[PDB]
């Protein structure tokens, strides 16, 4: 080389060059790197968690894990990422093992329940089997499994080692057909190790979702402020964070997102009372501005785009900005 010399950057690039080469893309990155923008992606439904994932949504053909304490926001997230998939006329499966979906809450989010394949597995060696067997076909686009913690091994539900081995296997047999089909998988996880102590490594994306404040300002408490930290992202630098709202019954607050998200970058101003926009006003009081966007889809689609144009993302317009070495630029 030239050791007892300097750290000059030329050589190090060959390393990575090869590491990404032997272990595949994503094996080594610089946290604040330039992200590789793809074409196919499933928007999560919250602009915030989107750019947080850095690519616009969730990656395809990759397994994603969503763990977190009860009633935090996982399923929704799932349920939304599920609806959007369908917006591109896709087939989405759902493996029930918790027996807790309310097809009508799904209904208000976007889900075309009547098209949604919902299996209710007899045991653990079935939700994984029907999963893969439903996966190897390749007609789907996104398959969801409710709780990695309730997939008890055939043996157990009758008459040690099992669950982790169960996951370890099928998830090895499956991580292989999902990539060769672009079928993205979501594995909800109810944290409160052995089961997902494979999924952990098998996964590409791993979202951590926790409830924060109980959205307060009127009728009683209408929503909940969810934070989400992407502790593992083998498709873009990791450790990013996005916070967002999910109104009871309403779902993840898109509009609400666009505001905090739209000011946190300079497209939307002042706002003592008043949240103005490029000259005109969107209203006084967040909820109100929240109202004006959900009453003016047009203005709403102008702030989601504009923003997705200042930070990459695979899309619609921007058309010139993107390339030639290193930089997020401020916080
Ligand atoms: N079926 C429903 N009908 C009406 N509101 C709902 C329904 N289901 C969930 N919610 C609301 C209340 C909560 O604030 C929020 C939680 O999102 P959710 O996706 O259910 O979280 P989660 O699935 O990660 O947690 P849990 O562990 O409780 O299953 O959505
Ligand atoms: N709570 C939030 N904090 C920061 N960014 C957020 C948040 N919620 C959503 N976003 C979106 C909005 C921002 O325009 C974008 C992230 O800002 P960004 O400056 O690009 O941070 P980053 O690249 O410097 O930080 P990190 O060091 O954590 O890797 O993501
Ligand atoms: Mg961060």
């Amino acid at each position: 080389m030239a050791q007892q010399a300097p750290d000059r950057e030329k050589a190090l690039e060959l390393a990575m060059a090869q590491i990404d080469k032997n272990f595949g893309k994503g094996s080594v990155m610089r946290l604040g790197e330039e992200v590789r923008q793809p074409i196919s992606v499933i928007p999560t439904g919250s602009i915030s968690l989107d750019v947080a994932l850095g690519i616009g949504g969730l990656p395809r053909g990759r397994v994603i894990e969503i763990y977190g304490p009860e009633s935090s926001g996982k399923t929704t997230v799932a349920l939304h990422a599920v609806a959007n998939a369908q917006a591109a006329g896709g087939i989405a499966a759902f493996i029930d093992a918790e027996h807790a979906l309310d097809p009508e809450y799904a209904k208000k989010l976007g889900v075309d329940t009547d098209s949604l394949l919902v299996s209710q597995p007899d045991t653990g060696e079935q939700a994984l089997e029907i999963a893969d067997m439903l996966v190897r076909s390749g007609a789907l686009d996104i398959i969801v499994i409710d709780s990695v913690a309730a997939l008890v091994p055939r043996a157990e539900i009758e008459g040690v080692g099992l669950q982790a081995r169960l996951m370890s296997q099928a998830l090895r047999k499956m991580t292989g057909a999902l990539n060769n089909s672009g079928t993205t998988a979501i594995f909800i996880n109810q944290l409160r190790t052995t089961g997902g102590k494979a999924l952990k490594f098998y996964a590409s994306v791993r979202l951590d979702v926790r409830r924060i404040e109980t959205l307060k300002d009127g009728t009683d408490a209408v929503g909940n402020r969810t934070r989400v930290k992407v502790v593992k992202n083998k498709v873009s630098p990791p450790f990013k964070q996005a916070e967002f709202d999910i109104l009871y019954g309403q779902g993840i607050s898109r509009e609400g997102s666009l505001i905090d998200m739209g000011v946190e970058h300079g497209f939307i101003r002042k706002s003592g009372s008043w949240f103005t926009y490029e000259g005109e006003q969107l209203g006084q009081g967040k909820e109100n501005a929240r109202k004006f966007l959900l009453e003016n889809t047009d203005v709403a689609n102008e702030i989601e785009k504009k923003i997705k144009e200042k930070l990459g993302i695979g899309a619609v317009v921007t058309a010139e900005a993107d390339d030639v070495l290193p930089a997020p630029v401020d916080f």
